[PDB]
């Protein structure tokens, strides 16, 4: 089998309400004291607004949930209510419904929401580091907490790069963590799937995470993003095994027992692992240094038992001067 190598039992070690989201029973408030101003965003089951609370004028998002969803409404919400608190993880104010329809949705905190696909492109090496340690600082409270985020990725990694507020938002694929469960791939954005997805690994854990989180900071120190740019799920592991090399794929294939769907045998072709330093050129290398890329060897692995946690990484060179700065 597998298993993570961080906060492994610490759900069985909380009681068992922590974690049975099913029978979890939230307290629906009034959505009547908020009044929507503009839509933001829409997800295949849910749509975000700016609202303001009536009563006491405060700017919010609310996320207006498509209800037949039940169980995983109870679980966005228990896992929401058990992250409260959390480090740059976007807080809940509350847990709302049209009164009359009982609609559910959720009410969160504004956030100034930089566009990401512009603010990639004008990051410092001091911003990247800052940016991604706060965003390891939301990860390692979730996983401490037992729970994967599972779609970590620009859209849902809000950055208000005027006050320097990093969020980590849209928790609707999270999922508890228990040792030996077999969790449903379909998770993630395409390009920043891990492996373990692509070759339908189910026993994963909070290193999918990680993943994630290296594609992302290949993305911003190369500045290629997405950093891995499939045209499909078959397509993806292929422009991922083109870096890490398909002999160190089928490596890792052997060591956890994985079979892989015959439809690859025709596309992964023969590919050697490439040097990290050959996605360096003059538009990117004032963002590339020596700890960059060993931070980012250690993230973007196959074996996602040998990446790194979110602990690991914070502790890495590269975050020194983010952690010397705010001492
Ligand atoms: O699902 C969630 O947890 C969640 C929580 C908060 C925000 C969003 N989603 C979006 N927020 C914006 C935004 C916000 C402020 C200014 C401009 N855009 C665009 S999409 C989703």
């Amino acid at each position: 089998g597998s298993r993570a190598r961080v906060y492994a039992e610490v759900n069985s070690l909380r009681s068992r309400e922590y974690w049975d989201y099913e029978a979890h029973v939230p307290s629906w408030g009034n959505q009547d004291d908020y009044q929507l101003v503009r839509k933001l965003g829409r997800g295949k089951y849910s749509e975000v607004f700016e609202a303001i609370n009536i009563t006491n004028n405060e700017r919010v998002v609310v996320k207006i949930l498509k209800p037949v969803k039940k169980k995983k409404i109870k679980r966005e919400v228990k896992i929401l209510e058990n992250l409260r608190g959390g480090t740059n993880i976007i807080k809940l104010i509350d847990t709302v419904k049209d009164p009359v329809s009982k609609t559910p949705a959720l009410v969160f905190e504004y956030i100034n929401n930089t566009d990401f696909k512009q603010l990639y492109q004008i990051l410092t090496d001091f911003d990247i580091r800052f940016y991604m340690y706060e965003l390891l600082k939301a990860l390692d409270y979730c996983h401490s907490k037992g729970i994967m985020h599972r779609d970590v990725k620009p859209h849902n990694v809000m950055i208000d790069h005027q006050q320097k507020k990093l969020r980590l938002i849209d928790w609707g694929l999270a999922e508890f963590y228990h040792p030996a469960q077999e969790y449903n791939v379909r998770v993630a954005s395409r390009y920043f799937k891990g492996p373990e997805l692509l070759v339908d690994y189910q026993m994963y854990d909070y290193s999918l995470d990680m993943w994630s989180l290296g594609c992302m900071l290949a993305s911003m120190i190369f500045r290629r993003e997405p950093f891995f740019h499939g045209q499909d799920n078959y397509d993806q592991l292929v422009r991922i095994a083109k870096v890490l090399g398909t002999e160190e794929l089928y490596g890792y294939l052997k060591k956890y027992h994985i079979d892989l769907d015959p439809h690859f045998n025709d596309i992964l072709g023969q590919h050697s692992r490439k040097r990290w330093e050959n996605f360096i050129h003059s538009e990117n290398r004032h963002l590339v240094s020596p700890e960059a890329l060993d931070l980012l060897d250690k993230l973007l692995r196959y074996d996602h038992q040998q990446r790194l946690t979110a602990k690991e990484a914070m502790e890495h060179p590269y975050f020194y001067p983010v952690v010397k700065e705010q001492s």
